[PDB]
This record gives C-alpha cells, structure tokens and sequence, in this order.
C-alpha cells in the first residue's frame, strides 16, 4: 500500500564531485561556483580525534585541495569554512546545477539521499529525521559529504550532509550551512545519541492514509485538546504535537472529513489499550516515517 | 551500517523520458537514441481500451497520428511499427542523455528500480523485485504507463520491466522491453487476476544475512538441516524452493558472518513454524523477501 519512494536523484547526480586533502577524502557538492563539504576533509587521521580546525585552515592554501568532478580536476580560487562546511570557490560553475535553495529540517521530515562514494552516486533512499536528530541512514565508509534533499516543483531543497556514524549505527550530519543537526561535532569521539521517541505527526499521517485505504476502525466518539493529548502522549514515548504539526495534518483532515483532534483522541485510546490483536493497514506497528506530504504524494 | 531498501540512482533513465499521446490518449515513452518505446495501448481510443484489435488499430494510424514531447520540444516521428505489446516509434532526433543499455528479461525474484512517470515528468524511484506469479507490488498511480524499471552495472542500464496496468488487487503488471509480459496477463481493460503468490525464500535467507551482519540475531539457533528437509518445509508454507545454486550465490555472505546457509536455513524454518511473536528483525514485523543476495552485499560491503 504504502513504501518509502525517493525523488529522482538525476538534478543532485549532476552536482556530486570528490574532494581530496593529502589522502583524506570524501564527497562534495558542486552548485554554480562553489563546491561544498565536511570540513572534515582538512584532517590528517592525527588530526582527527580533536582537531583545531580554525588551526589546520590557516596553513592551507587553494592549492592544497583536489576537487573532481569524475577524473577531471576543478581548480580551487577561494576557499572559506562556515561552520562545519567546507566552502571551496572553483574556477567553473557547475552547467548543471538546478534552482536550488538550503533549508533546515525539523524531526520528522522526510527526504531522499543520494548516497555517494568518491564522488559517484551509488544509491538513493528515503529516510527520516529522528527526534534525537539523528537519521537511520544506510551509509558505508567513503559516504561523507553524502547529501539530503526534497525536490519541490523545479527546485532542489538541500537538507542534509552526511558527516558521521554514531556508535549505535545511526547517522549525523549537518544542514548545508555546516550546523549540526543535534548536540553532535566533527571530531572521532563516542558521542551517543540522546533517547529517540515516536514521531506523532507521522503516526497521524499514517492513521489518516489507513481511513483513506477504508481501514477505520480505531476511529472513535472522543475528542481530546492539543495540551492533554501532549501530556499523555509524553508518556508513551511520542513527541509533542506543534502548531505547525497540526498545521501540516490539516489537508489529510479535510479529505477525510476527521478532525485533528479527534484522531488524536483515536491515537491517545491506542497508545492507552493497544491494538488487542487488530492491525492497521495490515500491520500491527504504527509506521513514524510517512510524513503528511508523503501519504498525499503517494495516495493522490 | 544500517539497512534500507536502496534504488539505483535514477538520472540516466530520467534524461530519456517523454510523454507519447494519440488523440487524446497518453502515456509515458523511452526514448534511446532514435526511437521512442511506449505501451501500445497508447493507440487505444476509450472504446478500444476495452477489447483492442491491436493489428487493426496500427494498420490505421500514421505517423502524424502521434504526438511525442521531450518537455515542451516535439518530437517529429517518421516510423512506426509494434513489438508485442511495445510501440516503437522512430524520430528525427537522437537522444544526446541516451546512456549505454541493454534490454533484459528477468527472472522471479530478481529486484530492480522503477523510476514512476506521468506525462513523461520522473515523479519517483524505488526499488521492485518481480514476484513468483509475474506481478510486481508497485507504487503507481493513473498515469504511470510507461514507466521503466532497471538495474545499472558501472555505466549501463539494464531495462526490465515496462509499466502498463494496475490489477483489481492493487498489484502491478508490464511487460520486458521486447514487449512481452510477464505473467499471464494482456494489455486489454479487463479484470485479471494473478496466480497464488508465494515467497522468494533466496531472498528472506539474504535478509536475514544482513539482519546478522547489522547485529540483530535473536532468531539463529542451531538447530541443522539438510537442503531436502529444508525445502519440505519451506514448500508447505507457499515458499520458493532453494537451489543448489541459492545455495552458492549465499556463500560470500555466510563466509562473512560464520553462519552456515544451512544454519540460516534451520532458523527460517523455526521462523515459519514458530513465527515471530512480536519480535522484529531490522525494523520489521514481517519476513522480507525483496532483496537479492547481491543487493545485500552491495550495501553491506
Ligand atoms: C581510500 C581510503 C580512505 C582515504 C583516507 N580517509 C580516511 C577517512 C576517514 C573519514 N572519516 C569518516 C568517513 C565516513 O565516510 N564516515 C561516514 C560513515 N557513515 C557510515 N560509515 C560506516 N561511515 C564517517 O563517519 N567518518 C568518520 C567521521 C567523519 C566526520 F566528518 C567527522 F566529523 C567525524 C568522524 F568520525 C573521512 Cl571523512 C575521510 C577519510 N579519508
Ligand atoms: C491526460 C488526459 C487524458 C488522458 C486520456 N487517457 C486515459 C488513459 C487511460 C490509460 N489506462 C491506464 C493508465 C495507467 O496509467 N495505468 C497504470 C496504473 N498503475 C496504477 N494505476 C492506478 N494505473 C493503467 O493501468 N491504465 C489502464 C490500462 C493500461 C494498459 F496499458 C492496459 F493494457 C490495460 C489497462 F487497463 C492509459 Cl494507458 C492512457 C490514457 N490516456
């Protein structure tokens, strides 16, 4: 009924190149005349546990860094560091960069990543941001500067660059102004991930693509406000609904007719009793990575 | 390193996509080099949908009869002719985005990327495999015939599969490149049911190679079997058997966790027999069978 899909990869293929520093190399992402990249890149492997990064930038210079595109070098013209990116200005702009805009996620959203070795795409899933803004990624060694991306119309919204597995297995990364997402830095250290919780507004995405597909009984009689339905929630491990999440649900309500809040009221008598035997679109787990966008892409 | 169902990267095939419309009829198309392939039901009028005459119906059609669009430039076609159930459609124009291909016709079991279209605008990418009774369980939507699945090996793409219809249940039917399908079906407007589906156990065994691989290991136990018994069993739960050869393409993946095909063999048994009683394996309460050993090895290693 429902699967993960991915957007076309073809408009961020064309913008993949690889980045080189002494032999630390990694993937970078080529846009008019600037290629972005972990600036993990600048690190020697005794550099890399704790390095000064403000330290190791100084003594390079443009012609410390090998950019390519397939096999075919970009001479570097300027280079800079805006957090945890990388900025190197190149000498051609990219023919084929698409609109394109940077924007950050919040826990929740979903997007495709084209995952990438040594600049050559290899794959392309779609995957979530957790509540611990960590992403349950897919990704091997050789996969930094890997990015994330929703395409709207024409325009290709950048989201993510992978930099880093954690040691449950997890992924972090940054947004392409090189700010972490969560309490993670670019250093080779154990950092953990703070607890994950279930994505509500998922669920209810979820709950209203099974009344679509005609599977509907857990809809009930009750109501609940936003503040008690949170506070409750809380307690089972789901995160809090926002204004912007009930925003978000608003057209999935209307098609069917279903109030927000009373759907969370049918969420709150499942989370409290169970599903007793029943399944939901023929599972018995409640699916957190369909976002609201994703069950009108795929239903309508 | 984690475990997700994984597409090929889709921008070579995107670059060759186009919208084919006769009279008010329309559908996606491929267009490679100097031809365009697109399903023949294309040249179906709403009445002809139902119970075409498809030799009669190209017999009246000429070439200005079809209308071919790359975006907002139109195609000019100069021939015609029909493969099966593919059209194709020669024009003045070469593809400069045609990458390197070939066309394949592949087996039960075997996975691949579709790239889901609607009026020749690439919408999505996801990964297929093609199930025992010929059908796939896609994700399309009206619109989507035409579509393409593929697998890519260095710079080459290997088309498999074409998009033509949607079955009562919600599962999906097409054919190969050469326009036959797979299965039992035809490309007529007309309820069709498919054959008892059952479960691609090569696959399952794969999966739960990379459940090992990704640590999750609750279900291995050491319980022995013997390929036989293994298929006596696996037969009485509508499960493909397993071949010597299954046997073989799993070695590279039992050499890298230590555990015998064999040994993986006797938990899946348990698994049929016992089920999984709430538990989980990489996230999912149900017996995956839609990744090949190779795509586990592609992205476990
Ligand atoms: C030809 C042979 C190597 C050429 C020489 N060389 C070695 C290297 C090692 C590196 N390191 C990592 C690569 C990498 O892909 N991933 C991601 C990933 N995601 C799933 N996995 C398993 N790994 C990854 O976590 N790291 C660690 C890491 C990256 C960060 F940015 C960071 F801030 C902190 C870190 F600890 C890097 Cl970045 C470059 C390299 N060059
Ligand atoms: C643009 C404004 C005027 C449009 C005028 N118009 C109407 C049309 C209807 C058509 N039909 C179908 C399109 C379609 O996308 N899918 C696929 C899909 N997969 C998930 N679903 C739900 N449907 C599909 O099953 N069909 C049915 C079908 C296709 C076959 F090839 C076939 F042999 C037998 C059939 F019954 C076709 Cl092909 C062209 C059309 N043009």
């Amino acid at each position: 009924g429902f699967r993960k899909m991915a957007f076309p990869s073809g408009k961020v293929e064309g913008c993949m190149v690889q980045v080189t520093c002494g032999t630390t190399t990694l993937n970078g992402l080529w846009l008019d005349d600037v290629v972005y990249c972990p600036r993990h890149v600048i690190c020697t492997s005794e550099d890399m546990l704790n390095p000064n990064y403000e330290d190791l930038l100084i003594r390079k210079s443009n012609h410390n860094f090998l950019v390519q595109a397939g096999n075919v070098q970009l001479r570097v013209i300027g280079h800079s560091m805006q957090n945890c990116v990388l900025k190197l200005k190149v000498d051609t702009a990219n023919p084929k960069t698409p609109k394109y805009k940077f924007v950050r996620i919040q826990p929740g959203q979903t997007f495709s990543v084209l995952a990438c070795y040594n600049g050559s795409p290899s794959g392309v899933y779609q995957c979530a941001m957790r509540p611990n803004f960590t992403i349950k990624g897919s990704f091997l060694n050789g996969s930094c500067g890997s990015v994330g991306f929703n395409i709207d119309y024409d325009c290709v919204s950048f989201c993510y660059m992978h930099h880093m597995e954690l040691p449950t297995g997890v992924h972090a990364g940054t947004d392409l102004e090189g700010n972490f997402y969560g309490p993670f830095v670019d250093r080779q250290t154990a950092q953990a991930a703070g607890t994950d919780t279930t994505i509500t507004v998922n669920v209810l995405a979820w709950l209203y693509a099974a009344v679509i597909n005609g599977d509907r009984w857990f809809l009930n009689r009750f109501t609940t406000t936003l503040n008690d339905f949170n506070l409750v929630a809380m307690k089972y491990n789901y995160e809090p609904l926002t204004q912007d999440h009930v925003d978000i649900l608003g057209p999935l309500s209307a098609q069917t007719g279903i109030a927000v809040l009373d759907m969370c009221a049918s969420l709150k008598e499942l989370l409290q009793n169970g599903m007793n035997g029943r399944t939901i679109l023929g599972s018995a787990l409640l699916e957190d990575e369909f976002t609201p966008f994703d069950v009108v892409r795929q239903c309508s």
